[PDB]
């Protein structure tokens, strides 16, 4: 039958969707969520066997077990033990597109499990098998005998075994196809894997059972009074004596209790539901459910007799808040949302696609502790674990169902067809069956890049017909299509246009107030975190705030998708597309998060948690406003501390309790502050800090923060005068300054500064030179390549320019005596075949006091793609442990993306200096630095810098971060000025006008001297 | 303007001449201006001027350096934007070309006295047997800006000796949205605490 090939065959003898069931027979321990002897985990060790296509499969295999086969783990992705290799491809179909076919050379993992079933489940009731995740289609059976058959890789696929079981041992057999009609349906950026992937669990359930059941919660104008409505259905024998008890518990305390028979009311001319009944119970004042105070309480669904006996119990958490959207704003609880949100895809690089909780939990805390409040399931639904913790924790979920189409032409050949709607539909219908009892859940996403068609519209409307309490949105085919509530594009721009043709990315800002429109605008992606990136990140913020209908955002995403592979020696390394022979692949482009895989933070994370702060802060005179983005809590862990410094000195600081309201403004008034004792620029930082813990975060965790320059004296003050007189001496060769224990070398035929001593030291490994280029970062890079050149991206700008083969020319170099001091000077014109891209003039004024003072004035061709950097580099001699310096910081930030620094004295060994991207590029700057020490070094002035043990040219060069190779000495690189790293996307120029060096003519001053 | 150094230096073919003043009030250094002057032996004097701003103090209407000239030309002509008035924050009318106009030209008779004739993006200006280089704005006229300051109507203002000139390295923003509160953008507020600019004097 090839069911595997037939998308009007998704599956075989499954049982029907329904929530998360344990079937209790003690109603205490439903209402404690505790364990079920009644869903028993078959997780653990089982048999398998791979094999290169169905058909090699022996028949054997079904009736006794492979001795060929190993004993793996499972849940699990049979690529992560090595079977076959991890396909890692973007938008082209890893098979060729010829739906609804799929390769004849088909791997196919055969898993099988014998098991222990106790007669007491066999002797009454049904025994069910779950398959919470199998990647992408696959075979049942039990005991050698064929059960059925499942597509949708994630979603559960349940069966009834009660006929195919037997007391005492039992074999399962199940064949896992890697492809199959369903894949068509799974296109996502992301690794291509396979196999039984999540918890494979054995239910069992009585005869008479609930087969579903829905919980709703209505409120009144103020939310003073709610009504929660519970639909229980069953199946089995109906009597009179039966009934269904449901009652609510805020912790320990019983709310509210009903019970009745079944036999619903009144539906059409045939009558009604025999086998179905609706709870009403009425609650005063709930505490409301939302992502701020997570309030949850516990419905405990009894089917028993009126005889007082249980035959069964199911049970959830219930998390009181209305979602809905009036008037164009998303309202929750009746007050507008700011969506704080992340995609995130479930991966992990060591176990691939299967999911823990010990990491789900980790994710979540880091998010929480980040100012994230909501999260998208980028693009399936997500392991059942997942949304009880977010109900539990507290963030706003996007359910999307598990249909991708990217890889189609167009991209709707599929979701307009209507024989595939059946495919489709089981997509959707089967998501909202399964969660829609979860108070997390505020959304539906009808999926991902499958264009716009027909069966969208008709998916679109089921939804609103059967769960009216949640919006529905969806992007393809425009972002503003009939078939969603929410205006929801990716990655389109704050104020920049992408008229693309059919389906253009407008500016947010624009897009709201189209023609007509009317609806919220909140991006299901945004701010490609790809690399060195999220720079204009706080641009998208500025605009949700001021404008009540732009409610945020969901950033693309929270972990890089890199696996670890081990090299020679058994060592552990990042691997992206293609380094697993997977061919062809789209490389790198499946590492764009906000974290490593490992959960290491980048650094974007910190610029992140700073935008998304829930209080925002003004000053005036001597006073601080205060003001909450919270929407229901007042600020009651929390308290403001201050600090008044001197550039970096501390000079004053103290402590406030925070006591704002939610939406409201609490005035600080500082103490009197004390003059201070020398010149300088004094910075006001505030802090947010939690005193208490809580179940995301430590006692101590800064939440907000903020800056302010106050008063500045300027110095007046002429330095102390010289003692001695810099010496010059002119050769042929060299401009040699000296000044007792230190030698200046400047070589006349370069024009260079070409070495320095300070007693026998030299301190110089490579001159010191100009540098106009920076080791291209992924954004600078986009979607080029050898094989296929984008001449737009900024990498192939500089390339075709020859800024990288940029050859500099000596114009002057002249050496004058003063006073006081040598000056040099120099002029440079960089060329290229005939074209003078840059010109650089300088003067280096060493005096008595032992500092060189170096003043650059540059000028760059109005016609040359402008620069990614205007400083200077060389190599030092010397490698020590610290940096210190005077600037943003600690972490790295670069012009259009670093809000979230603070102005201070910071001091890192000097790998903290170093950012590790898989994918090496320019990294590690750190921007509005006055003072660098390193070693025996000082620079000052008013500069960006990055410093570490690779050159710019190594880091263009790699591709792997585990390749480099620490070079001799320290790379110092000194800019004046430097681009912008862009990220609104990582396959177009994305670097906002402002932040680009197009000037002209650039300067700046740099002095050089001992700490 | 106290001043903090005045130096001169002897070079291989010219005199450089190093000064640094710092503007205050009230004991706050408000401004500091450091300077260098090249002459070499073409008789062409290189100002260079780096300047420093309070970041306390309101951002300042101009960044530059005027002075009242003996010589009273009848033309003047330019490399820049124009033949009309232009401000940074007014200036996309302007054009980029070789501008020759009647001195009484490069003045705007507002009925109520203010600056006045600014022209931007000028690289090269030429008045009587002077020339300014390099990138600069500037206005030029027969009156200081102290008169235009004390007077009320356009018709109470006096020619004065000479000529006022006006050579900025930058200017704020004129504004307009409104004429009752502050309305130069951001963007256009002289704020990025230090500033630098270069020009070159001769004749000819
Ligand atoms: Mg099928
Ligand atoms: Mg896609
Ligand atoms: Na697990
Ligand atoms: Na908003
Ligand atoms: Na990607
Ligand atoms: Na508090
Ligand atoms: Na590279
Ligand atoms: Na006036």
């Amino acid at each position: 039958r090839r069911d595997w090939e037939n998308p009007g065959v998704t599956q075989l003898n499954r049982l029907a969707a329904h929530p998360p069931f344990a079937s209790w027979r003690n109603s205490e321990e439903a209402r404690t969520d505790r364990p079920s002897q009644q869903l028993r985990s078959l997780n653990g060790e089982w048999r398998f066997a791979w094999f290169p296509a169905p058909e090699a499969v022996p028949e054997s295999w079904l009736e006794c077990d492979l001795p060929e086969a190993d004993t793996v783990v499972v849940p699990s992705n049979w690529q992560m033990h090595g079977y076959d290799a991890p396909i890692y491809t973007n938008v082209t179909y890893p098979i060729t597109v010829n739906p609804p076919f799929v390769p004849t050379e088909n791997p196919t993992g055969c898993y099988s499990l014998t098991f222990n079933v106790d007669e007491s489940w066999l002797q009454e009731g049904q025994t069910r098998i779950i398959f919470d995740g199998v990647n992408s289609a696959f075979h049942l059976w039990c005991n050698g005998r064929w059960v059925g058959y499942g597509q949708d890789s994630r979603l559960p696929s349940e069966f009834d075994l009660s006929a195919f079981l037997r007391a005492g041992e039992n074999r399962l057999a199940v064949m896992v196809l890697r492809w199959s009609d369903g894949s068509y349906l799974e296109d996502q950026d992301m690794w291509r894997m396979s196999g039984i992937f999540r918890d494979v669990s054995l239910l069992h359930k009585p005869t008479t059972q609930i087969s579903d059941f829905h919980v709703a919660t209505r409120f009144n104008d103020d939310f003073s009074r709610a009504v929660l409505e519970a639909e229980v259905q069953m199946c089995g024998e109906l009597r009179d004596y039966l009934r269904v008890t449901v009652s609510l518990w805020q912790g320990e305390t019983q709310v509210a209790s009903g019970t009745a028979p079944f036999g619903g009311e009144i539906i059409d001319e045939r009558g009604g539901y025999a086998d179905r009944v609706t709870l009403r119970l009425n609650v005063e004042n709930p505490k409301l459910w939302s992502a701020e105070i997570p309030n949850l309480y516990r419905a405990v669904v009894e089917l028993h007799t009126a005889d007082g006996t249980l035959i069964e119990a199911e049970a959830c958490d219930v998390g009181f808040r209305e979602v809905r959207i009036e008037n164009g704003l998303l309202l929750l609880n009746g007050k507008p949302l700011l969506i704080r949100g992340v995609n995130r895809h479930e991966h992990h690089p060591l176990h691939g696609q299967v999911m823990d909780e010990q990491t789900m939990v980790q994710d979540i805390l880091l998010m929480k502790q980040n100012n994230f409040n909501a999260v998208r399931c980028s693009h399936y639904p997500n392991h059942p674990l997942w949304y009880t913790l977010c109900d539990r924790y507290g963030l706003y979920v996007v359910d999307e169902a598990n249909i991708e189409t990217h890889g189609m032409v167009p991209m709707n050949r599929l979701t307009d067809d209507p024989r595939w709607l059946p495919a489709m539909s089981e997509r959707v219908t089967r998501m909202v069956q399964r969660d829609r009892n979860h108070p997390s859940v505020i959304i539906w996403s009808l999926g991902n890049e499958s264009g716009h068609g027909a069966n969208h519209d008709a998916l679109y409307r089921w939804i609103k017909s059967v769960d009216p309490s949640r919006p529905v949105q969806y992007e393809g085919g425009g972002a503003d299509t009939t078939a969603t509530d929410i205006i929801c594009p990716m990655y389109a721009r704050v104020d920049e246009d992408q008229p693309f043709p059919a389906v253009p990315k407008w500016s947010i800002k624009k897009w709201l107030s189209l023609p007509g429109e009317t609806r919220p605008l909140i991006l299901c992606e945004y701010a490609h975190a790809m690399g060195n990136s999220l720079g204009g990140f706080a641009k998208y913020w500025q605009a949700f705030r001021q404008y009540p209908r732009l409610q945020g955002g969901f950033v693309w995403d929270w972990v890089d998708q890199s696996l670890i592979k081990y090299d020679e020696n058994g060592n552990p390394w990042s691997a992206y597309g293609g380094d697993f022979g997977d061919t062809p692949n789209d490389a790198q482009f499946c590492m764009n998060g906000l974290v490593f895989a490992d959960r290491t933070p980048h650094p974007a994370l910190t610029e992140a948690k700073h935008q998304q702060q829930f209080f925002q802060f003004r000053l005036s005179g001597q006073t601080i406003e205060v003001t909450s983005e919270y929407l229901f809590r007042h600020s009651d862990n929390e308290l403001l501390h201050w600090m008044v410094a001197l550039d970096g000195k501390p000079l004053a600081s103290g402590e406030v309790p925070l006591d704002v309201a939610p939406q409201g403004k609490q005035l600080i008034e500082l103490p009197e502050l004390p003059q201070p004792e020398s010149a300088g620029q004094l910075w006001l930082t505030v802090r947010v800090v939690q005193p208490n813990a809580t179940a995301w975060s430590e006692a101590g965790h800064i939440s907000a923060w903020q800056q302010w320059r106050l008063a500045e004296n300027l110095s007046v003050t002429l330095p102390a005068a010289s003692h001695a007189i810099p010496h010059l001496t002119t050769s042929e060769m060299d401009f040699c300054i000296e000044l007792g224990n230190k030698r200046w070398q400047f070589n006349r035929q370069s024009g260079f500064l070409s070495q320095m001593w300070i007693g026998d030291k030299k301190q110089l490994l490579t001159p010191l030179r100009d540098q106009f280029t920076r080791a291209p970062l992924d954004n600078d890079i986009g979607v080029s390549e050898a094989t296929r050149i984008d001449p737009n991206a900024w990498v192939e700008r500089w390339k075709a320019a020859g800024h990288y083969q940029a050859e500099a020319a000596l114009l002057q170099c002249t050496a004058d005596t003063l006073a006081d001091a040598v000056l040099i000077t120099t002029a440079h014109a960089w060329q290229h075949q005939g074209k003078t891209l840059f010109i650089s003039r300088k003067t280096y004024r060493i005096d008595g006091s032992g500092q060189m003072a170096i003043t650059v004035d540059v000028e760059v061709a109005s016609d040359t793609p402008h620069p990614a950097r205007i400083g200077l580099n060389c190599q030092l001699a010397q490698v020590a442990e610290r940096v210190n310096w005077l600037g943003l910081g600690p972490q790295e930030n670069y012009p259009d993306r670093l809000t979230a620094a603070c102005f201070d004295r910071w001091d890192l060994p000097l790998s903290d200096m170093y950012t590790p991207y898989v994918f090496p590029s320019e990294n590690g700057l750190r921007c509005g630095t006055r003072e660098l020490n390193y070693g025996p070094h000082q620079w000052r002035g008013d500069f960006q810098f990055n410093i570490s043990r690779y050159s710019q040219q190594q880091l263009m060069e790699t591709s792997h971060r585990h390749l480099l190779h620490a070079e001799e000495g320290t790379w110092l690189n000194i800019d004046g000025f430097h681009m912008g790293i862009g990220g609104d996307d990582s396959w177009s120029p994305s670097v906002s006008a402002e932040f680009q060096l197009s000037a002209g003519r650039y300067h700046y001053q740099l002095v050089w001297c001992q700490k």
